[PDB]
């Protein structure tokens, strides 16, 4: 079934009686990764906890190893799901079959990554991290639904709370494992996170609007004003209010069924998204000024504190990144280094955005691999 | 089974018997874009000819549409297979599961483009263009046997000798397109070709090779070295004469099961392939100089009057290509033009090797679809 026509991805009425991170029900999932493993997948729904601090159920992807390392280990897998629209959730496209709106998503590296890491023996996760409302982009949701995620495979497998964790991530990937990361210490203390290896950070909702606006990648920006905005009710309200007539087209169109990375991508190239409104100071009012000084990990412009994880990082990005801006995430880098991160940074001068996804591949899950064995290499900050 | 242990890839002892095109056999074929489209799909065993002029056995699949179109139209897609090795083939490629090594050529634009196609109502052929000896870039080879494999669809679905044909590919798939078109009026005349959509063109194989040793893809300089090879007895005696030990590891490597075009991306990173060598004067040395002017495009660069196909063309190319160089490229299109050719060029300045196949993908579509109707643009050539 579609995930707009499955009970699977409703929020029950009791959703408040279950603890974050708690399996509300599982079932066997059919996916490709699974079955070129010859392993046992499935879905779990578990209650998670949304923006505005509401209860709400999530989906998740496990695959469990048939000879399970020991003692167990944890690998959660964060898609670019890139896209602002149910049916585009990694958990549907996981499921086996080519015929999946989104599946470019889960079928280049996905596979590669999650056999690596099941070949080893490990525990596999990947959350749907927009949650319910396919938030794009939204940090605070997408953290704590792969926090909840991890919490659930936990939970489903039976777990030690002290089972290593590590992450990947890669683009729209880095900005939920980065989240991640940013909320773990907070939102979920219990876990023994061990690394986390993500490339193209967007650092910052804000500087990466402004880099993608009006370009090639312009409907990168189209759907994280989208994404930003089912987060946000008193944005999507004040969203809703600026759009003109062919804003109102676009903004039905990026939430449409089947509108996911592709489309995305190749609908909107060049677009200006002040075009789809009449209020070219839109990021300069409220409610959304504030709501981007929440959704960033860059200091300078947060209006929080922002955390500084302490445990293993490898982090790297496209010096030319067409895409992503490499100055936010080397600004992002530099800060939590002087707050006493560790982070392996790795600059790849010779590649874009997206070649930067496959040559940061095996560097990012070598070094995983050695953080699993408390080898992650002794390296000075940034 | 593997293509390799697989009697359908094999050249039966009585090939001669059979003409060019001509189907030796033929069986259902389980396919991703079959089972997404619901529609009927084959693989054909059918008989084409070698760089040596010799017989021999090569695999296509078809599909055929629900409804067909009337006249009947042929659609012919071009894999960028990039690699030396039998199991990375389009065929096997195409087949359902994830778990083919060369995946990833398959099941990103192909669906898209193949889908289209079978919407259209036309009848869609990919040959393995690399023929049995998976002679990746040997241009004589790639265009033998894809004029063959529209031979083989046409004889097999019974389709009138003069439906209109088009063709489409990206970077090693332009190549193999390319070379259809150079060969077509002197090997395949019967065909009817109504346009030809292609970017990112290697047009000389020395160029391309110059434009990638020592660089971040060194790997596919590599593989078009071993791809001459296995297309030229000569020059595969030549060059394992002049291995050094590691260079007898790579060739042996990156001719190894499931070594395809992920292997050899990864693999080579900046490799420079005169360290594999006895040679600092390769390029220069016999049977290869010689080969190298049978294996362009570039007039300039050749030792045989290039042909210059008369028929509606659409060519396009990344000026800041760093992968396969425009001027190459730019240089066939100039020479084509001043000898009667009808080329719709298209340079994208704001985009570099993979952003260009995806942005040029809806311009080739739509561009394909006038050509089929007749309604292909008259534009200044070049």
């Amino acid at each position: 079934a579609d995930p707009n026509d499955d009970l699977f991805y409703t929020t029950p009425d009791n959703i408040n009686t279950y603890a974050n991170g708690q399996v509300i029900q599982s079932r066997k999932a059919d996916t490709d990764i699974g079955n070129s493993n010859k392993v046992e997948a499935f879905q779990l729904q578990y209650r998670t906890t949304n923006t505005q601090k509401e209860a709400q159920a999530n989906v998740a992807t496990v695959w469990i190893p048939n000879k399970p390392a020991s003692p167990p280990k944890i690998f959660s897998y964060q898609v670019y799901q890139d896209s602002t629209q149910l049916n585009c959730a990694p958990s549907y496209s996981f499921l086996k079959g080519l015929d999946k709106p989104n599946k470019a998503t889960t079928i280049l590296e996905a596979p590669i990554i999650i056999g690596w890491a099941l070949q080893q023996g490990f525990y596999v996760v990947s959350s749907d991290h927009e949650g319910p409302r396919s938030s794009f982009i939204a940090g605070y949701e997408e953290g704590m639904a792969i926090l909840d995620g991890i919490r659930a495979l936990k939970n489903y497998a039976k777990l030690p709370t002290d089972s290593a964790i590590g992450f990947y991530g890669y683009s729209g990937g880095a900005h939920a494992t980065g989240w991640a990361a940013n909320l773990a210490g907070s939102y979920a203390p219990e876990h023994n996170i061990i690394g986390a290896a993500y490339g193209g950070l967007p650092a910052s909702a804000r500087d990466t609007f402004n880099f993608l606006n009006k370009g090639a990648f312009a409907g990168f920006a189209i759907a994280g004003v989208s994404g930003l905005a089912l987060a946000y009710p008193d944005v999507e309200t004040y969203i809703q209010s600026r759009l003109n007539a062919k804003g109102e087209k676009v903004f039905k169109q990026v939430r449409s069924r089947g509108f996911c990375i592709g489309q995305v991508v190749l609908t909107y190239p060049f677009v200006d998204a002040y075009s789809l409104i009449n209020d070219t100071n839109l990021l300069n009012e409220e409610p959304v000024a504030s709501t981007l000084k929440s959704e960033t990990l860059v200091q300078a412009e947060a209006s929080y504190t922002v955390p500084v994880p302490k445990f293993p990082r490898f982090i790297w990005h496209a010096l030319l990144d067409e895409i992503v801006p490499f100055h936010s995430a080397a600004t992002y880098v530099k800060e939590q280094c002087s707050k006493g991160a560790d982070i392996n940074w790795n600059v790849y001068s010779f590649a874009e955005h997206i070649s930067a996804e496959l040559f940061g591949l095996l560097p990012g899950l070598d070094w995983l691999n050695k953080a699993y064995k408390g080898q992650a290499p002794k390296v000075p900050c940034g």
